[PDB]
């Protein structure tokens, strides 16, 4: 029988069967409750009568009651399976606190009675999906961006960096600057419309200053978008100013290095003898890395920071929106992985802290 692959994020949850090339269910990480409980799409649609919670903040689980409700929904409503029948691979953020790993483990075995489980780092799974075991991954989702150096299958914790600027922040920023053109997007249902605008029309400029000058001298960069009621709006320099905040956190009032400088800073924290492997194997993952033009801009910026003789290669896989899930599916499918699982007998004997020596 097949193992199950579950990838829980700040914005979206992805789940399915080990061996498939895509997840079977993708839904919002939202739990709703009367002002008895609703999860996912139903919670968002019925949001008028409900109080909404987001159990995962910047990649870290903060509310365990609600996280359990998401897992019950994932098994019984979305995949339509019995947890006690299947081994279960779960995913976690880089630098997930020790206590969080243990509680995760406790709930699978004691609440859902899984015969087996395992937990792997999100960024490591993405690297695997690209057929590599050495490289540095930039993972940018809905709530957090990480840069993660990896060597022979092992993430290097001393060199991992965290930036709390991602897709959710970009959506809000686009709402703001579209107003300064005369439009008025402010409500929760309007936020969802602007999220669509962002995903369809936005892009990363190669040279920001020059792109600003092009937009100010003609309408060559303008694009249109039709709203539900038939109104057509027009967007110009907003198309590239929005994702520019990833490269300049100043735009949002943050005193922080951009995603290009963060990647270089992580590499510089690693042993001199491995840096060249990392420079030549920089991989992009997550929904927020989907912008057209993002790989060429990363290439340009890293080149200006690195030594002049250095070989720079940015890899941006076409399926990178789901490369965490696909990496898990690959791993849980390998017959040479089957003796890596934590069994329930092992749990019964050692308890939740067995996870530190089994999932290393
Ligand atoms: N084509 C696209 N262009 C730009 N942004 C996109 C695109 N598709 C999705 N996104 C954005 O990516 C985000 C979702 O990505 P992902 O599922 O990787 O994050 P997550 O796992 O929910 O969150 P995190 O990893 O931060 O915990 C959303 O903010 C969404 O608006
Ligand atoms: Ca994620």
């Amino acid at each position: 029988v097949a193992a199950l692959v579950v990838d829980n994020g700040s914005g979206m949850c992805k789940a399915g069967f080990a061996g498939d090339d895509a997840p079977r269910a993708v839904f919002p990480s939202i739990v709703g409750r009367p002002r008895d409980s609703y999860v996912g799409d139903e919670a968002q649609s019925k949001r008028g009568i409900l109080t909404l919670k987001y159990p995962i903040e910047h990649g870290i689980v903060t509310n365990w009651d609600d996280m359990e409700k998401i897992w019950h929904h994932t098994f019984y409503n979305e995949l339509r399976v019995a947890p006690e029948e299947h081994p279960v691979l779960l995913t976690e953020a880089p630098l997930n606190p020790k206590a969080n790993r243990e509680k995760m483990t406790q709930i699978m075995f004691e609440t859902f009675n899984t015969p087996a489980m395992y937990v792997a780092i999100q960024a490591v799974l993405s690297l695997y999906a690209s057929g590599r075991t050495t490289g540095i991954v930039l993972d940018s989702g809905d709530g957090v961006s990480h840069t993660v150096p990896i060597y022979e299958g092992y993430a290097l914790p001393h060199a991992i960096l965290r930036l709390d600027l991602a897709g959710r922040d970009l959506t809000d920023y686009l709402m703001k600057i579209l107003t300064e053109r005369g439009y008025s997007f402010t409500t929760t249902e309007e936020r969802e419309i602007v999220r669509d605008i962002k995903e369809k029309l936005c892009y990363v400029a190669l040279d920001f200053e020059q792109e600003m000058a092009t937009a100010a001298s003609s309408s060559s960069l303008e694009k249109s978008y039709e709203l539900k009621d038939g109104q057509v709006i027009t967007i110009g320099n907003e198309r590239f100013r929005c994702p520019e905040a990833l490269f300049q956190p100043s735009f949002l009032g943050m005193e922080a290095c951009g995603i290009h400088e963060t990647t270089y800073n992580s590499i510089m924290k690693c042993d001199v003898d491995i840096r060249k492997d990392l420079y030549a194997n920089t991989v992009l993952s997550g929904g927020t890395t989907m912008y057209p033009g993002i790989a060429d801009r990363m290439q340009k910026e890293i080149t200006a920071l690195a030594p002049s003789t250095m070989k720079i290669k940015i890899i941006a896989p076409p399926e990178r929106k789901y490369s965490v899930w696909i990496g898990g599916s690959i791993l849980a499918s390998l017959s040479t992985f089957q003796q890596m699982w934590i069994s329930k007998q092992e749990y019964d004997e050692s308890g939740p802290s067995i996870v530190h020596r089994k999932c290393f």
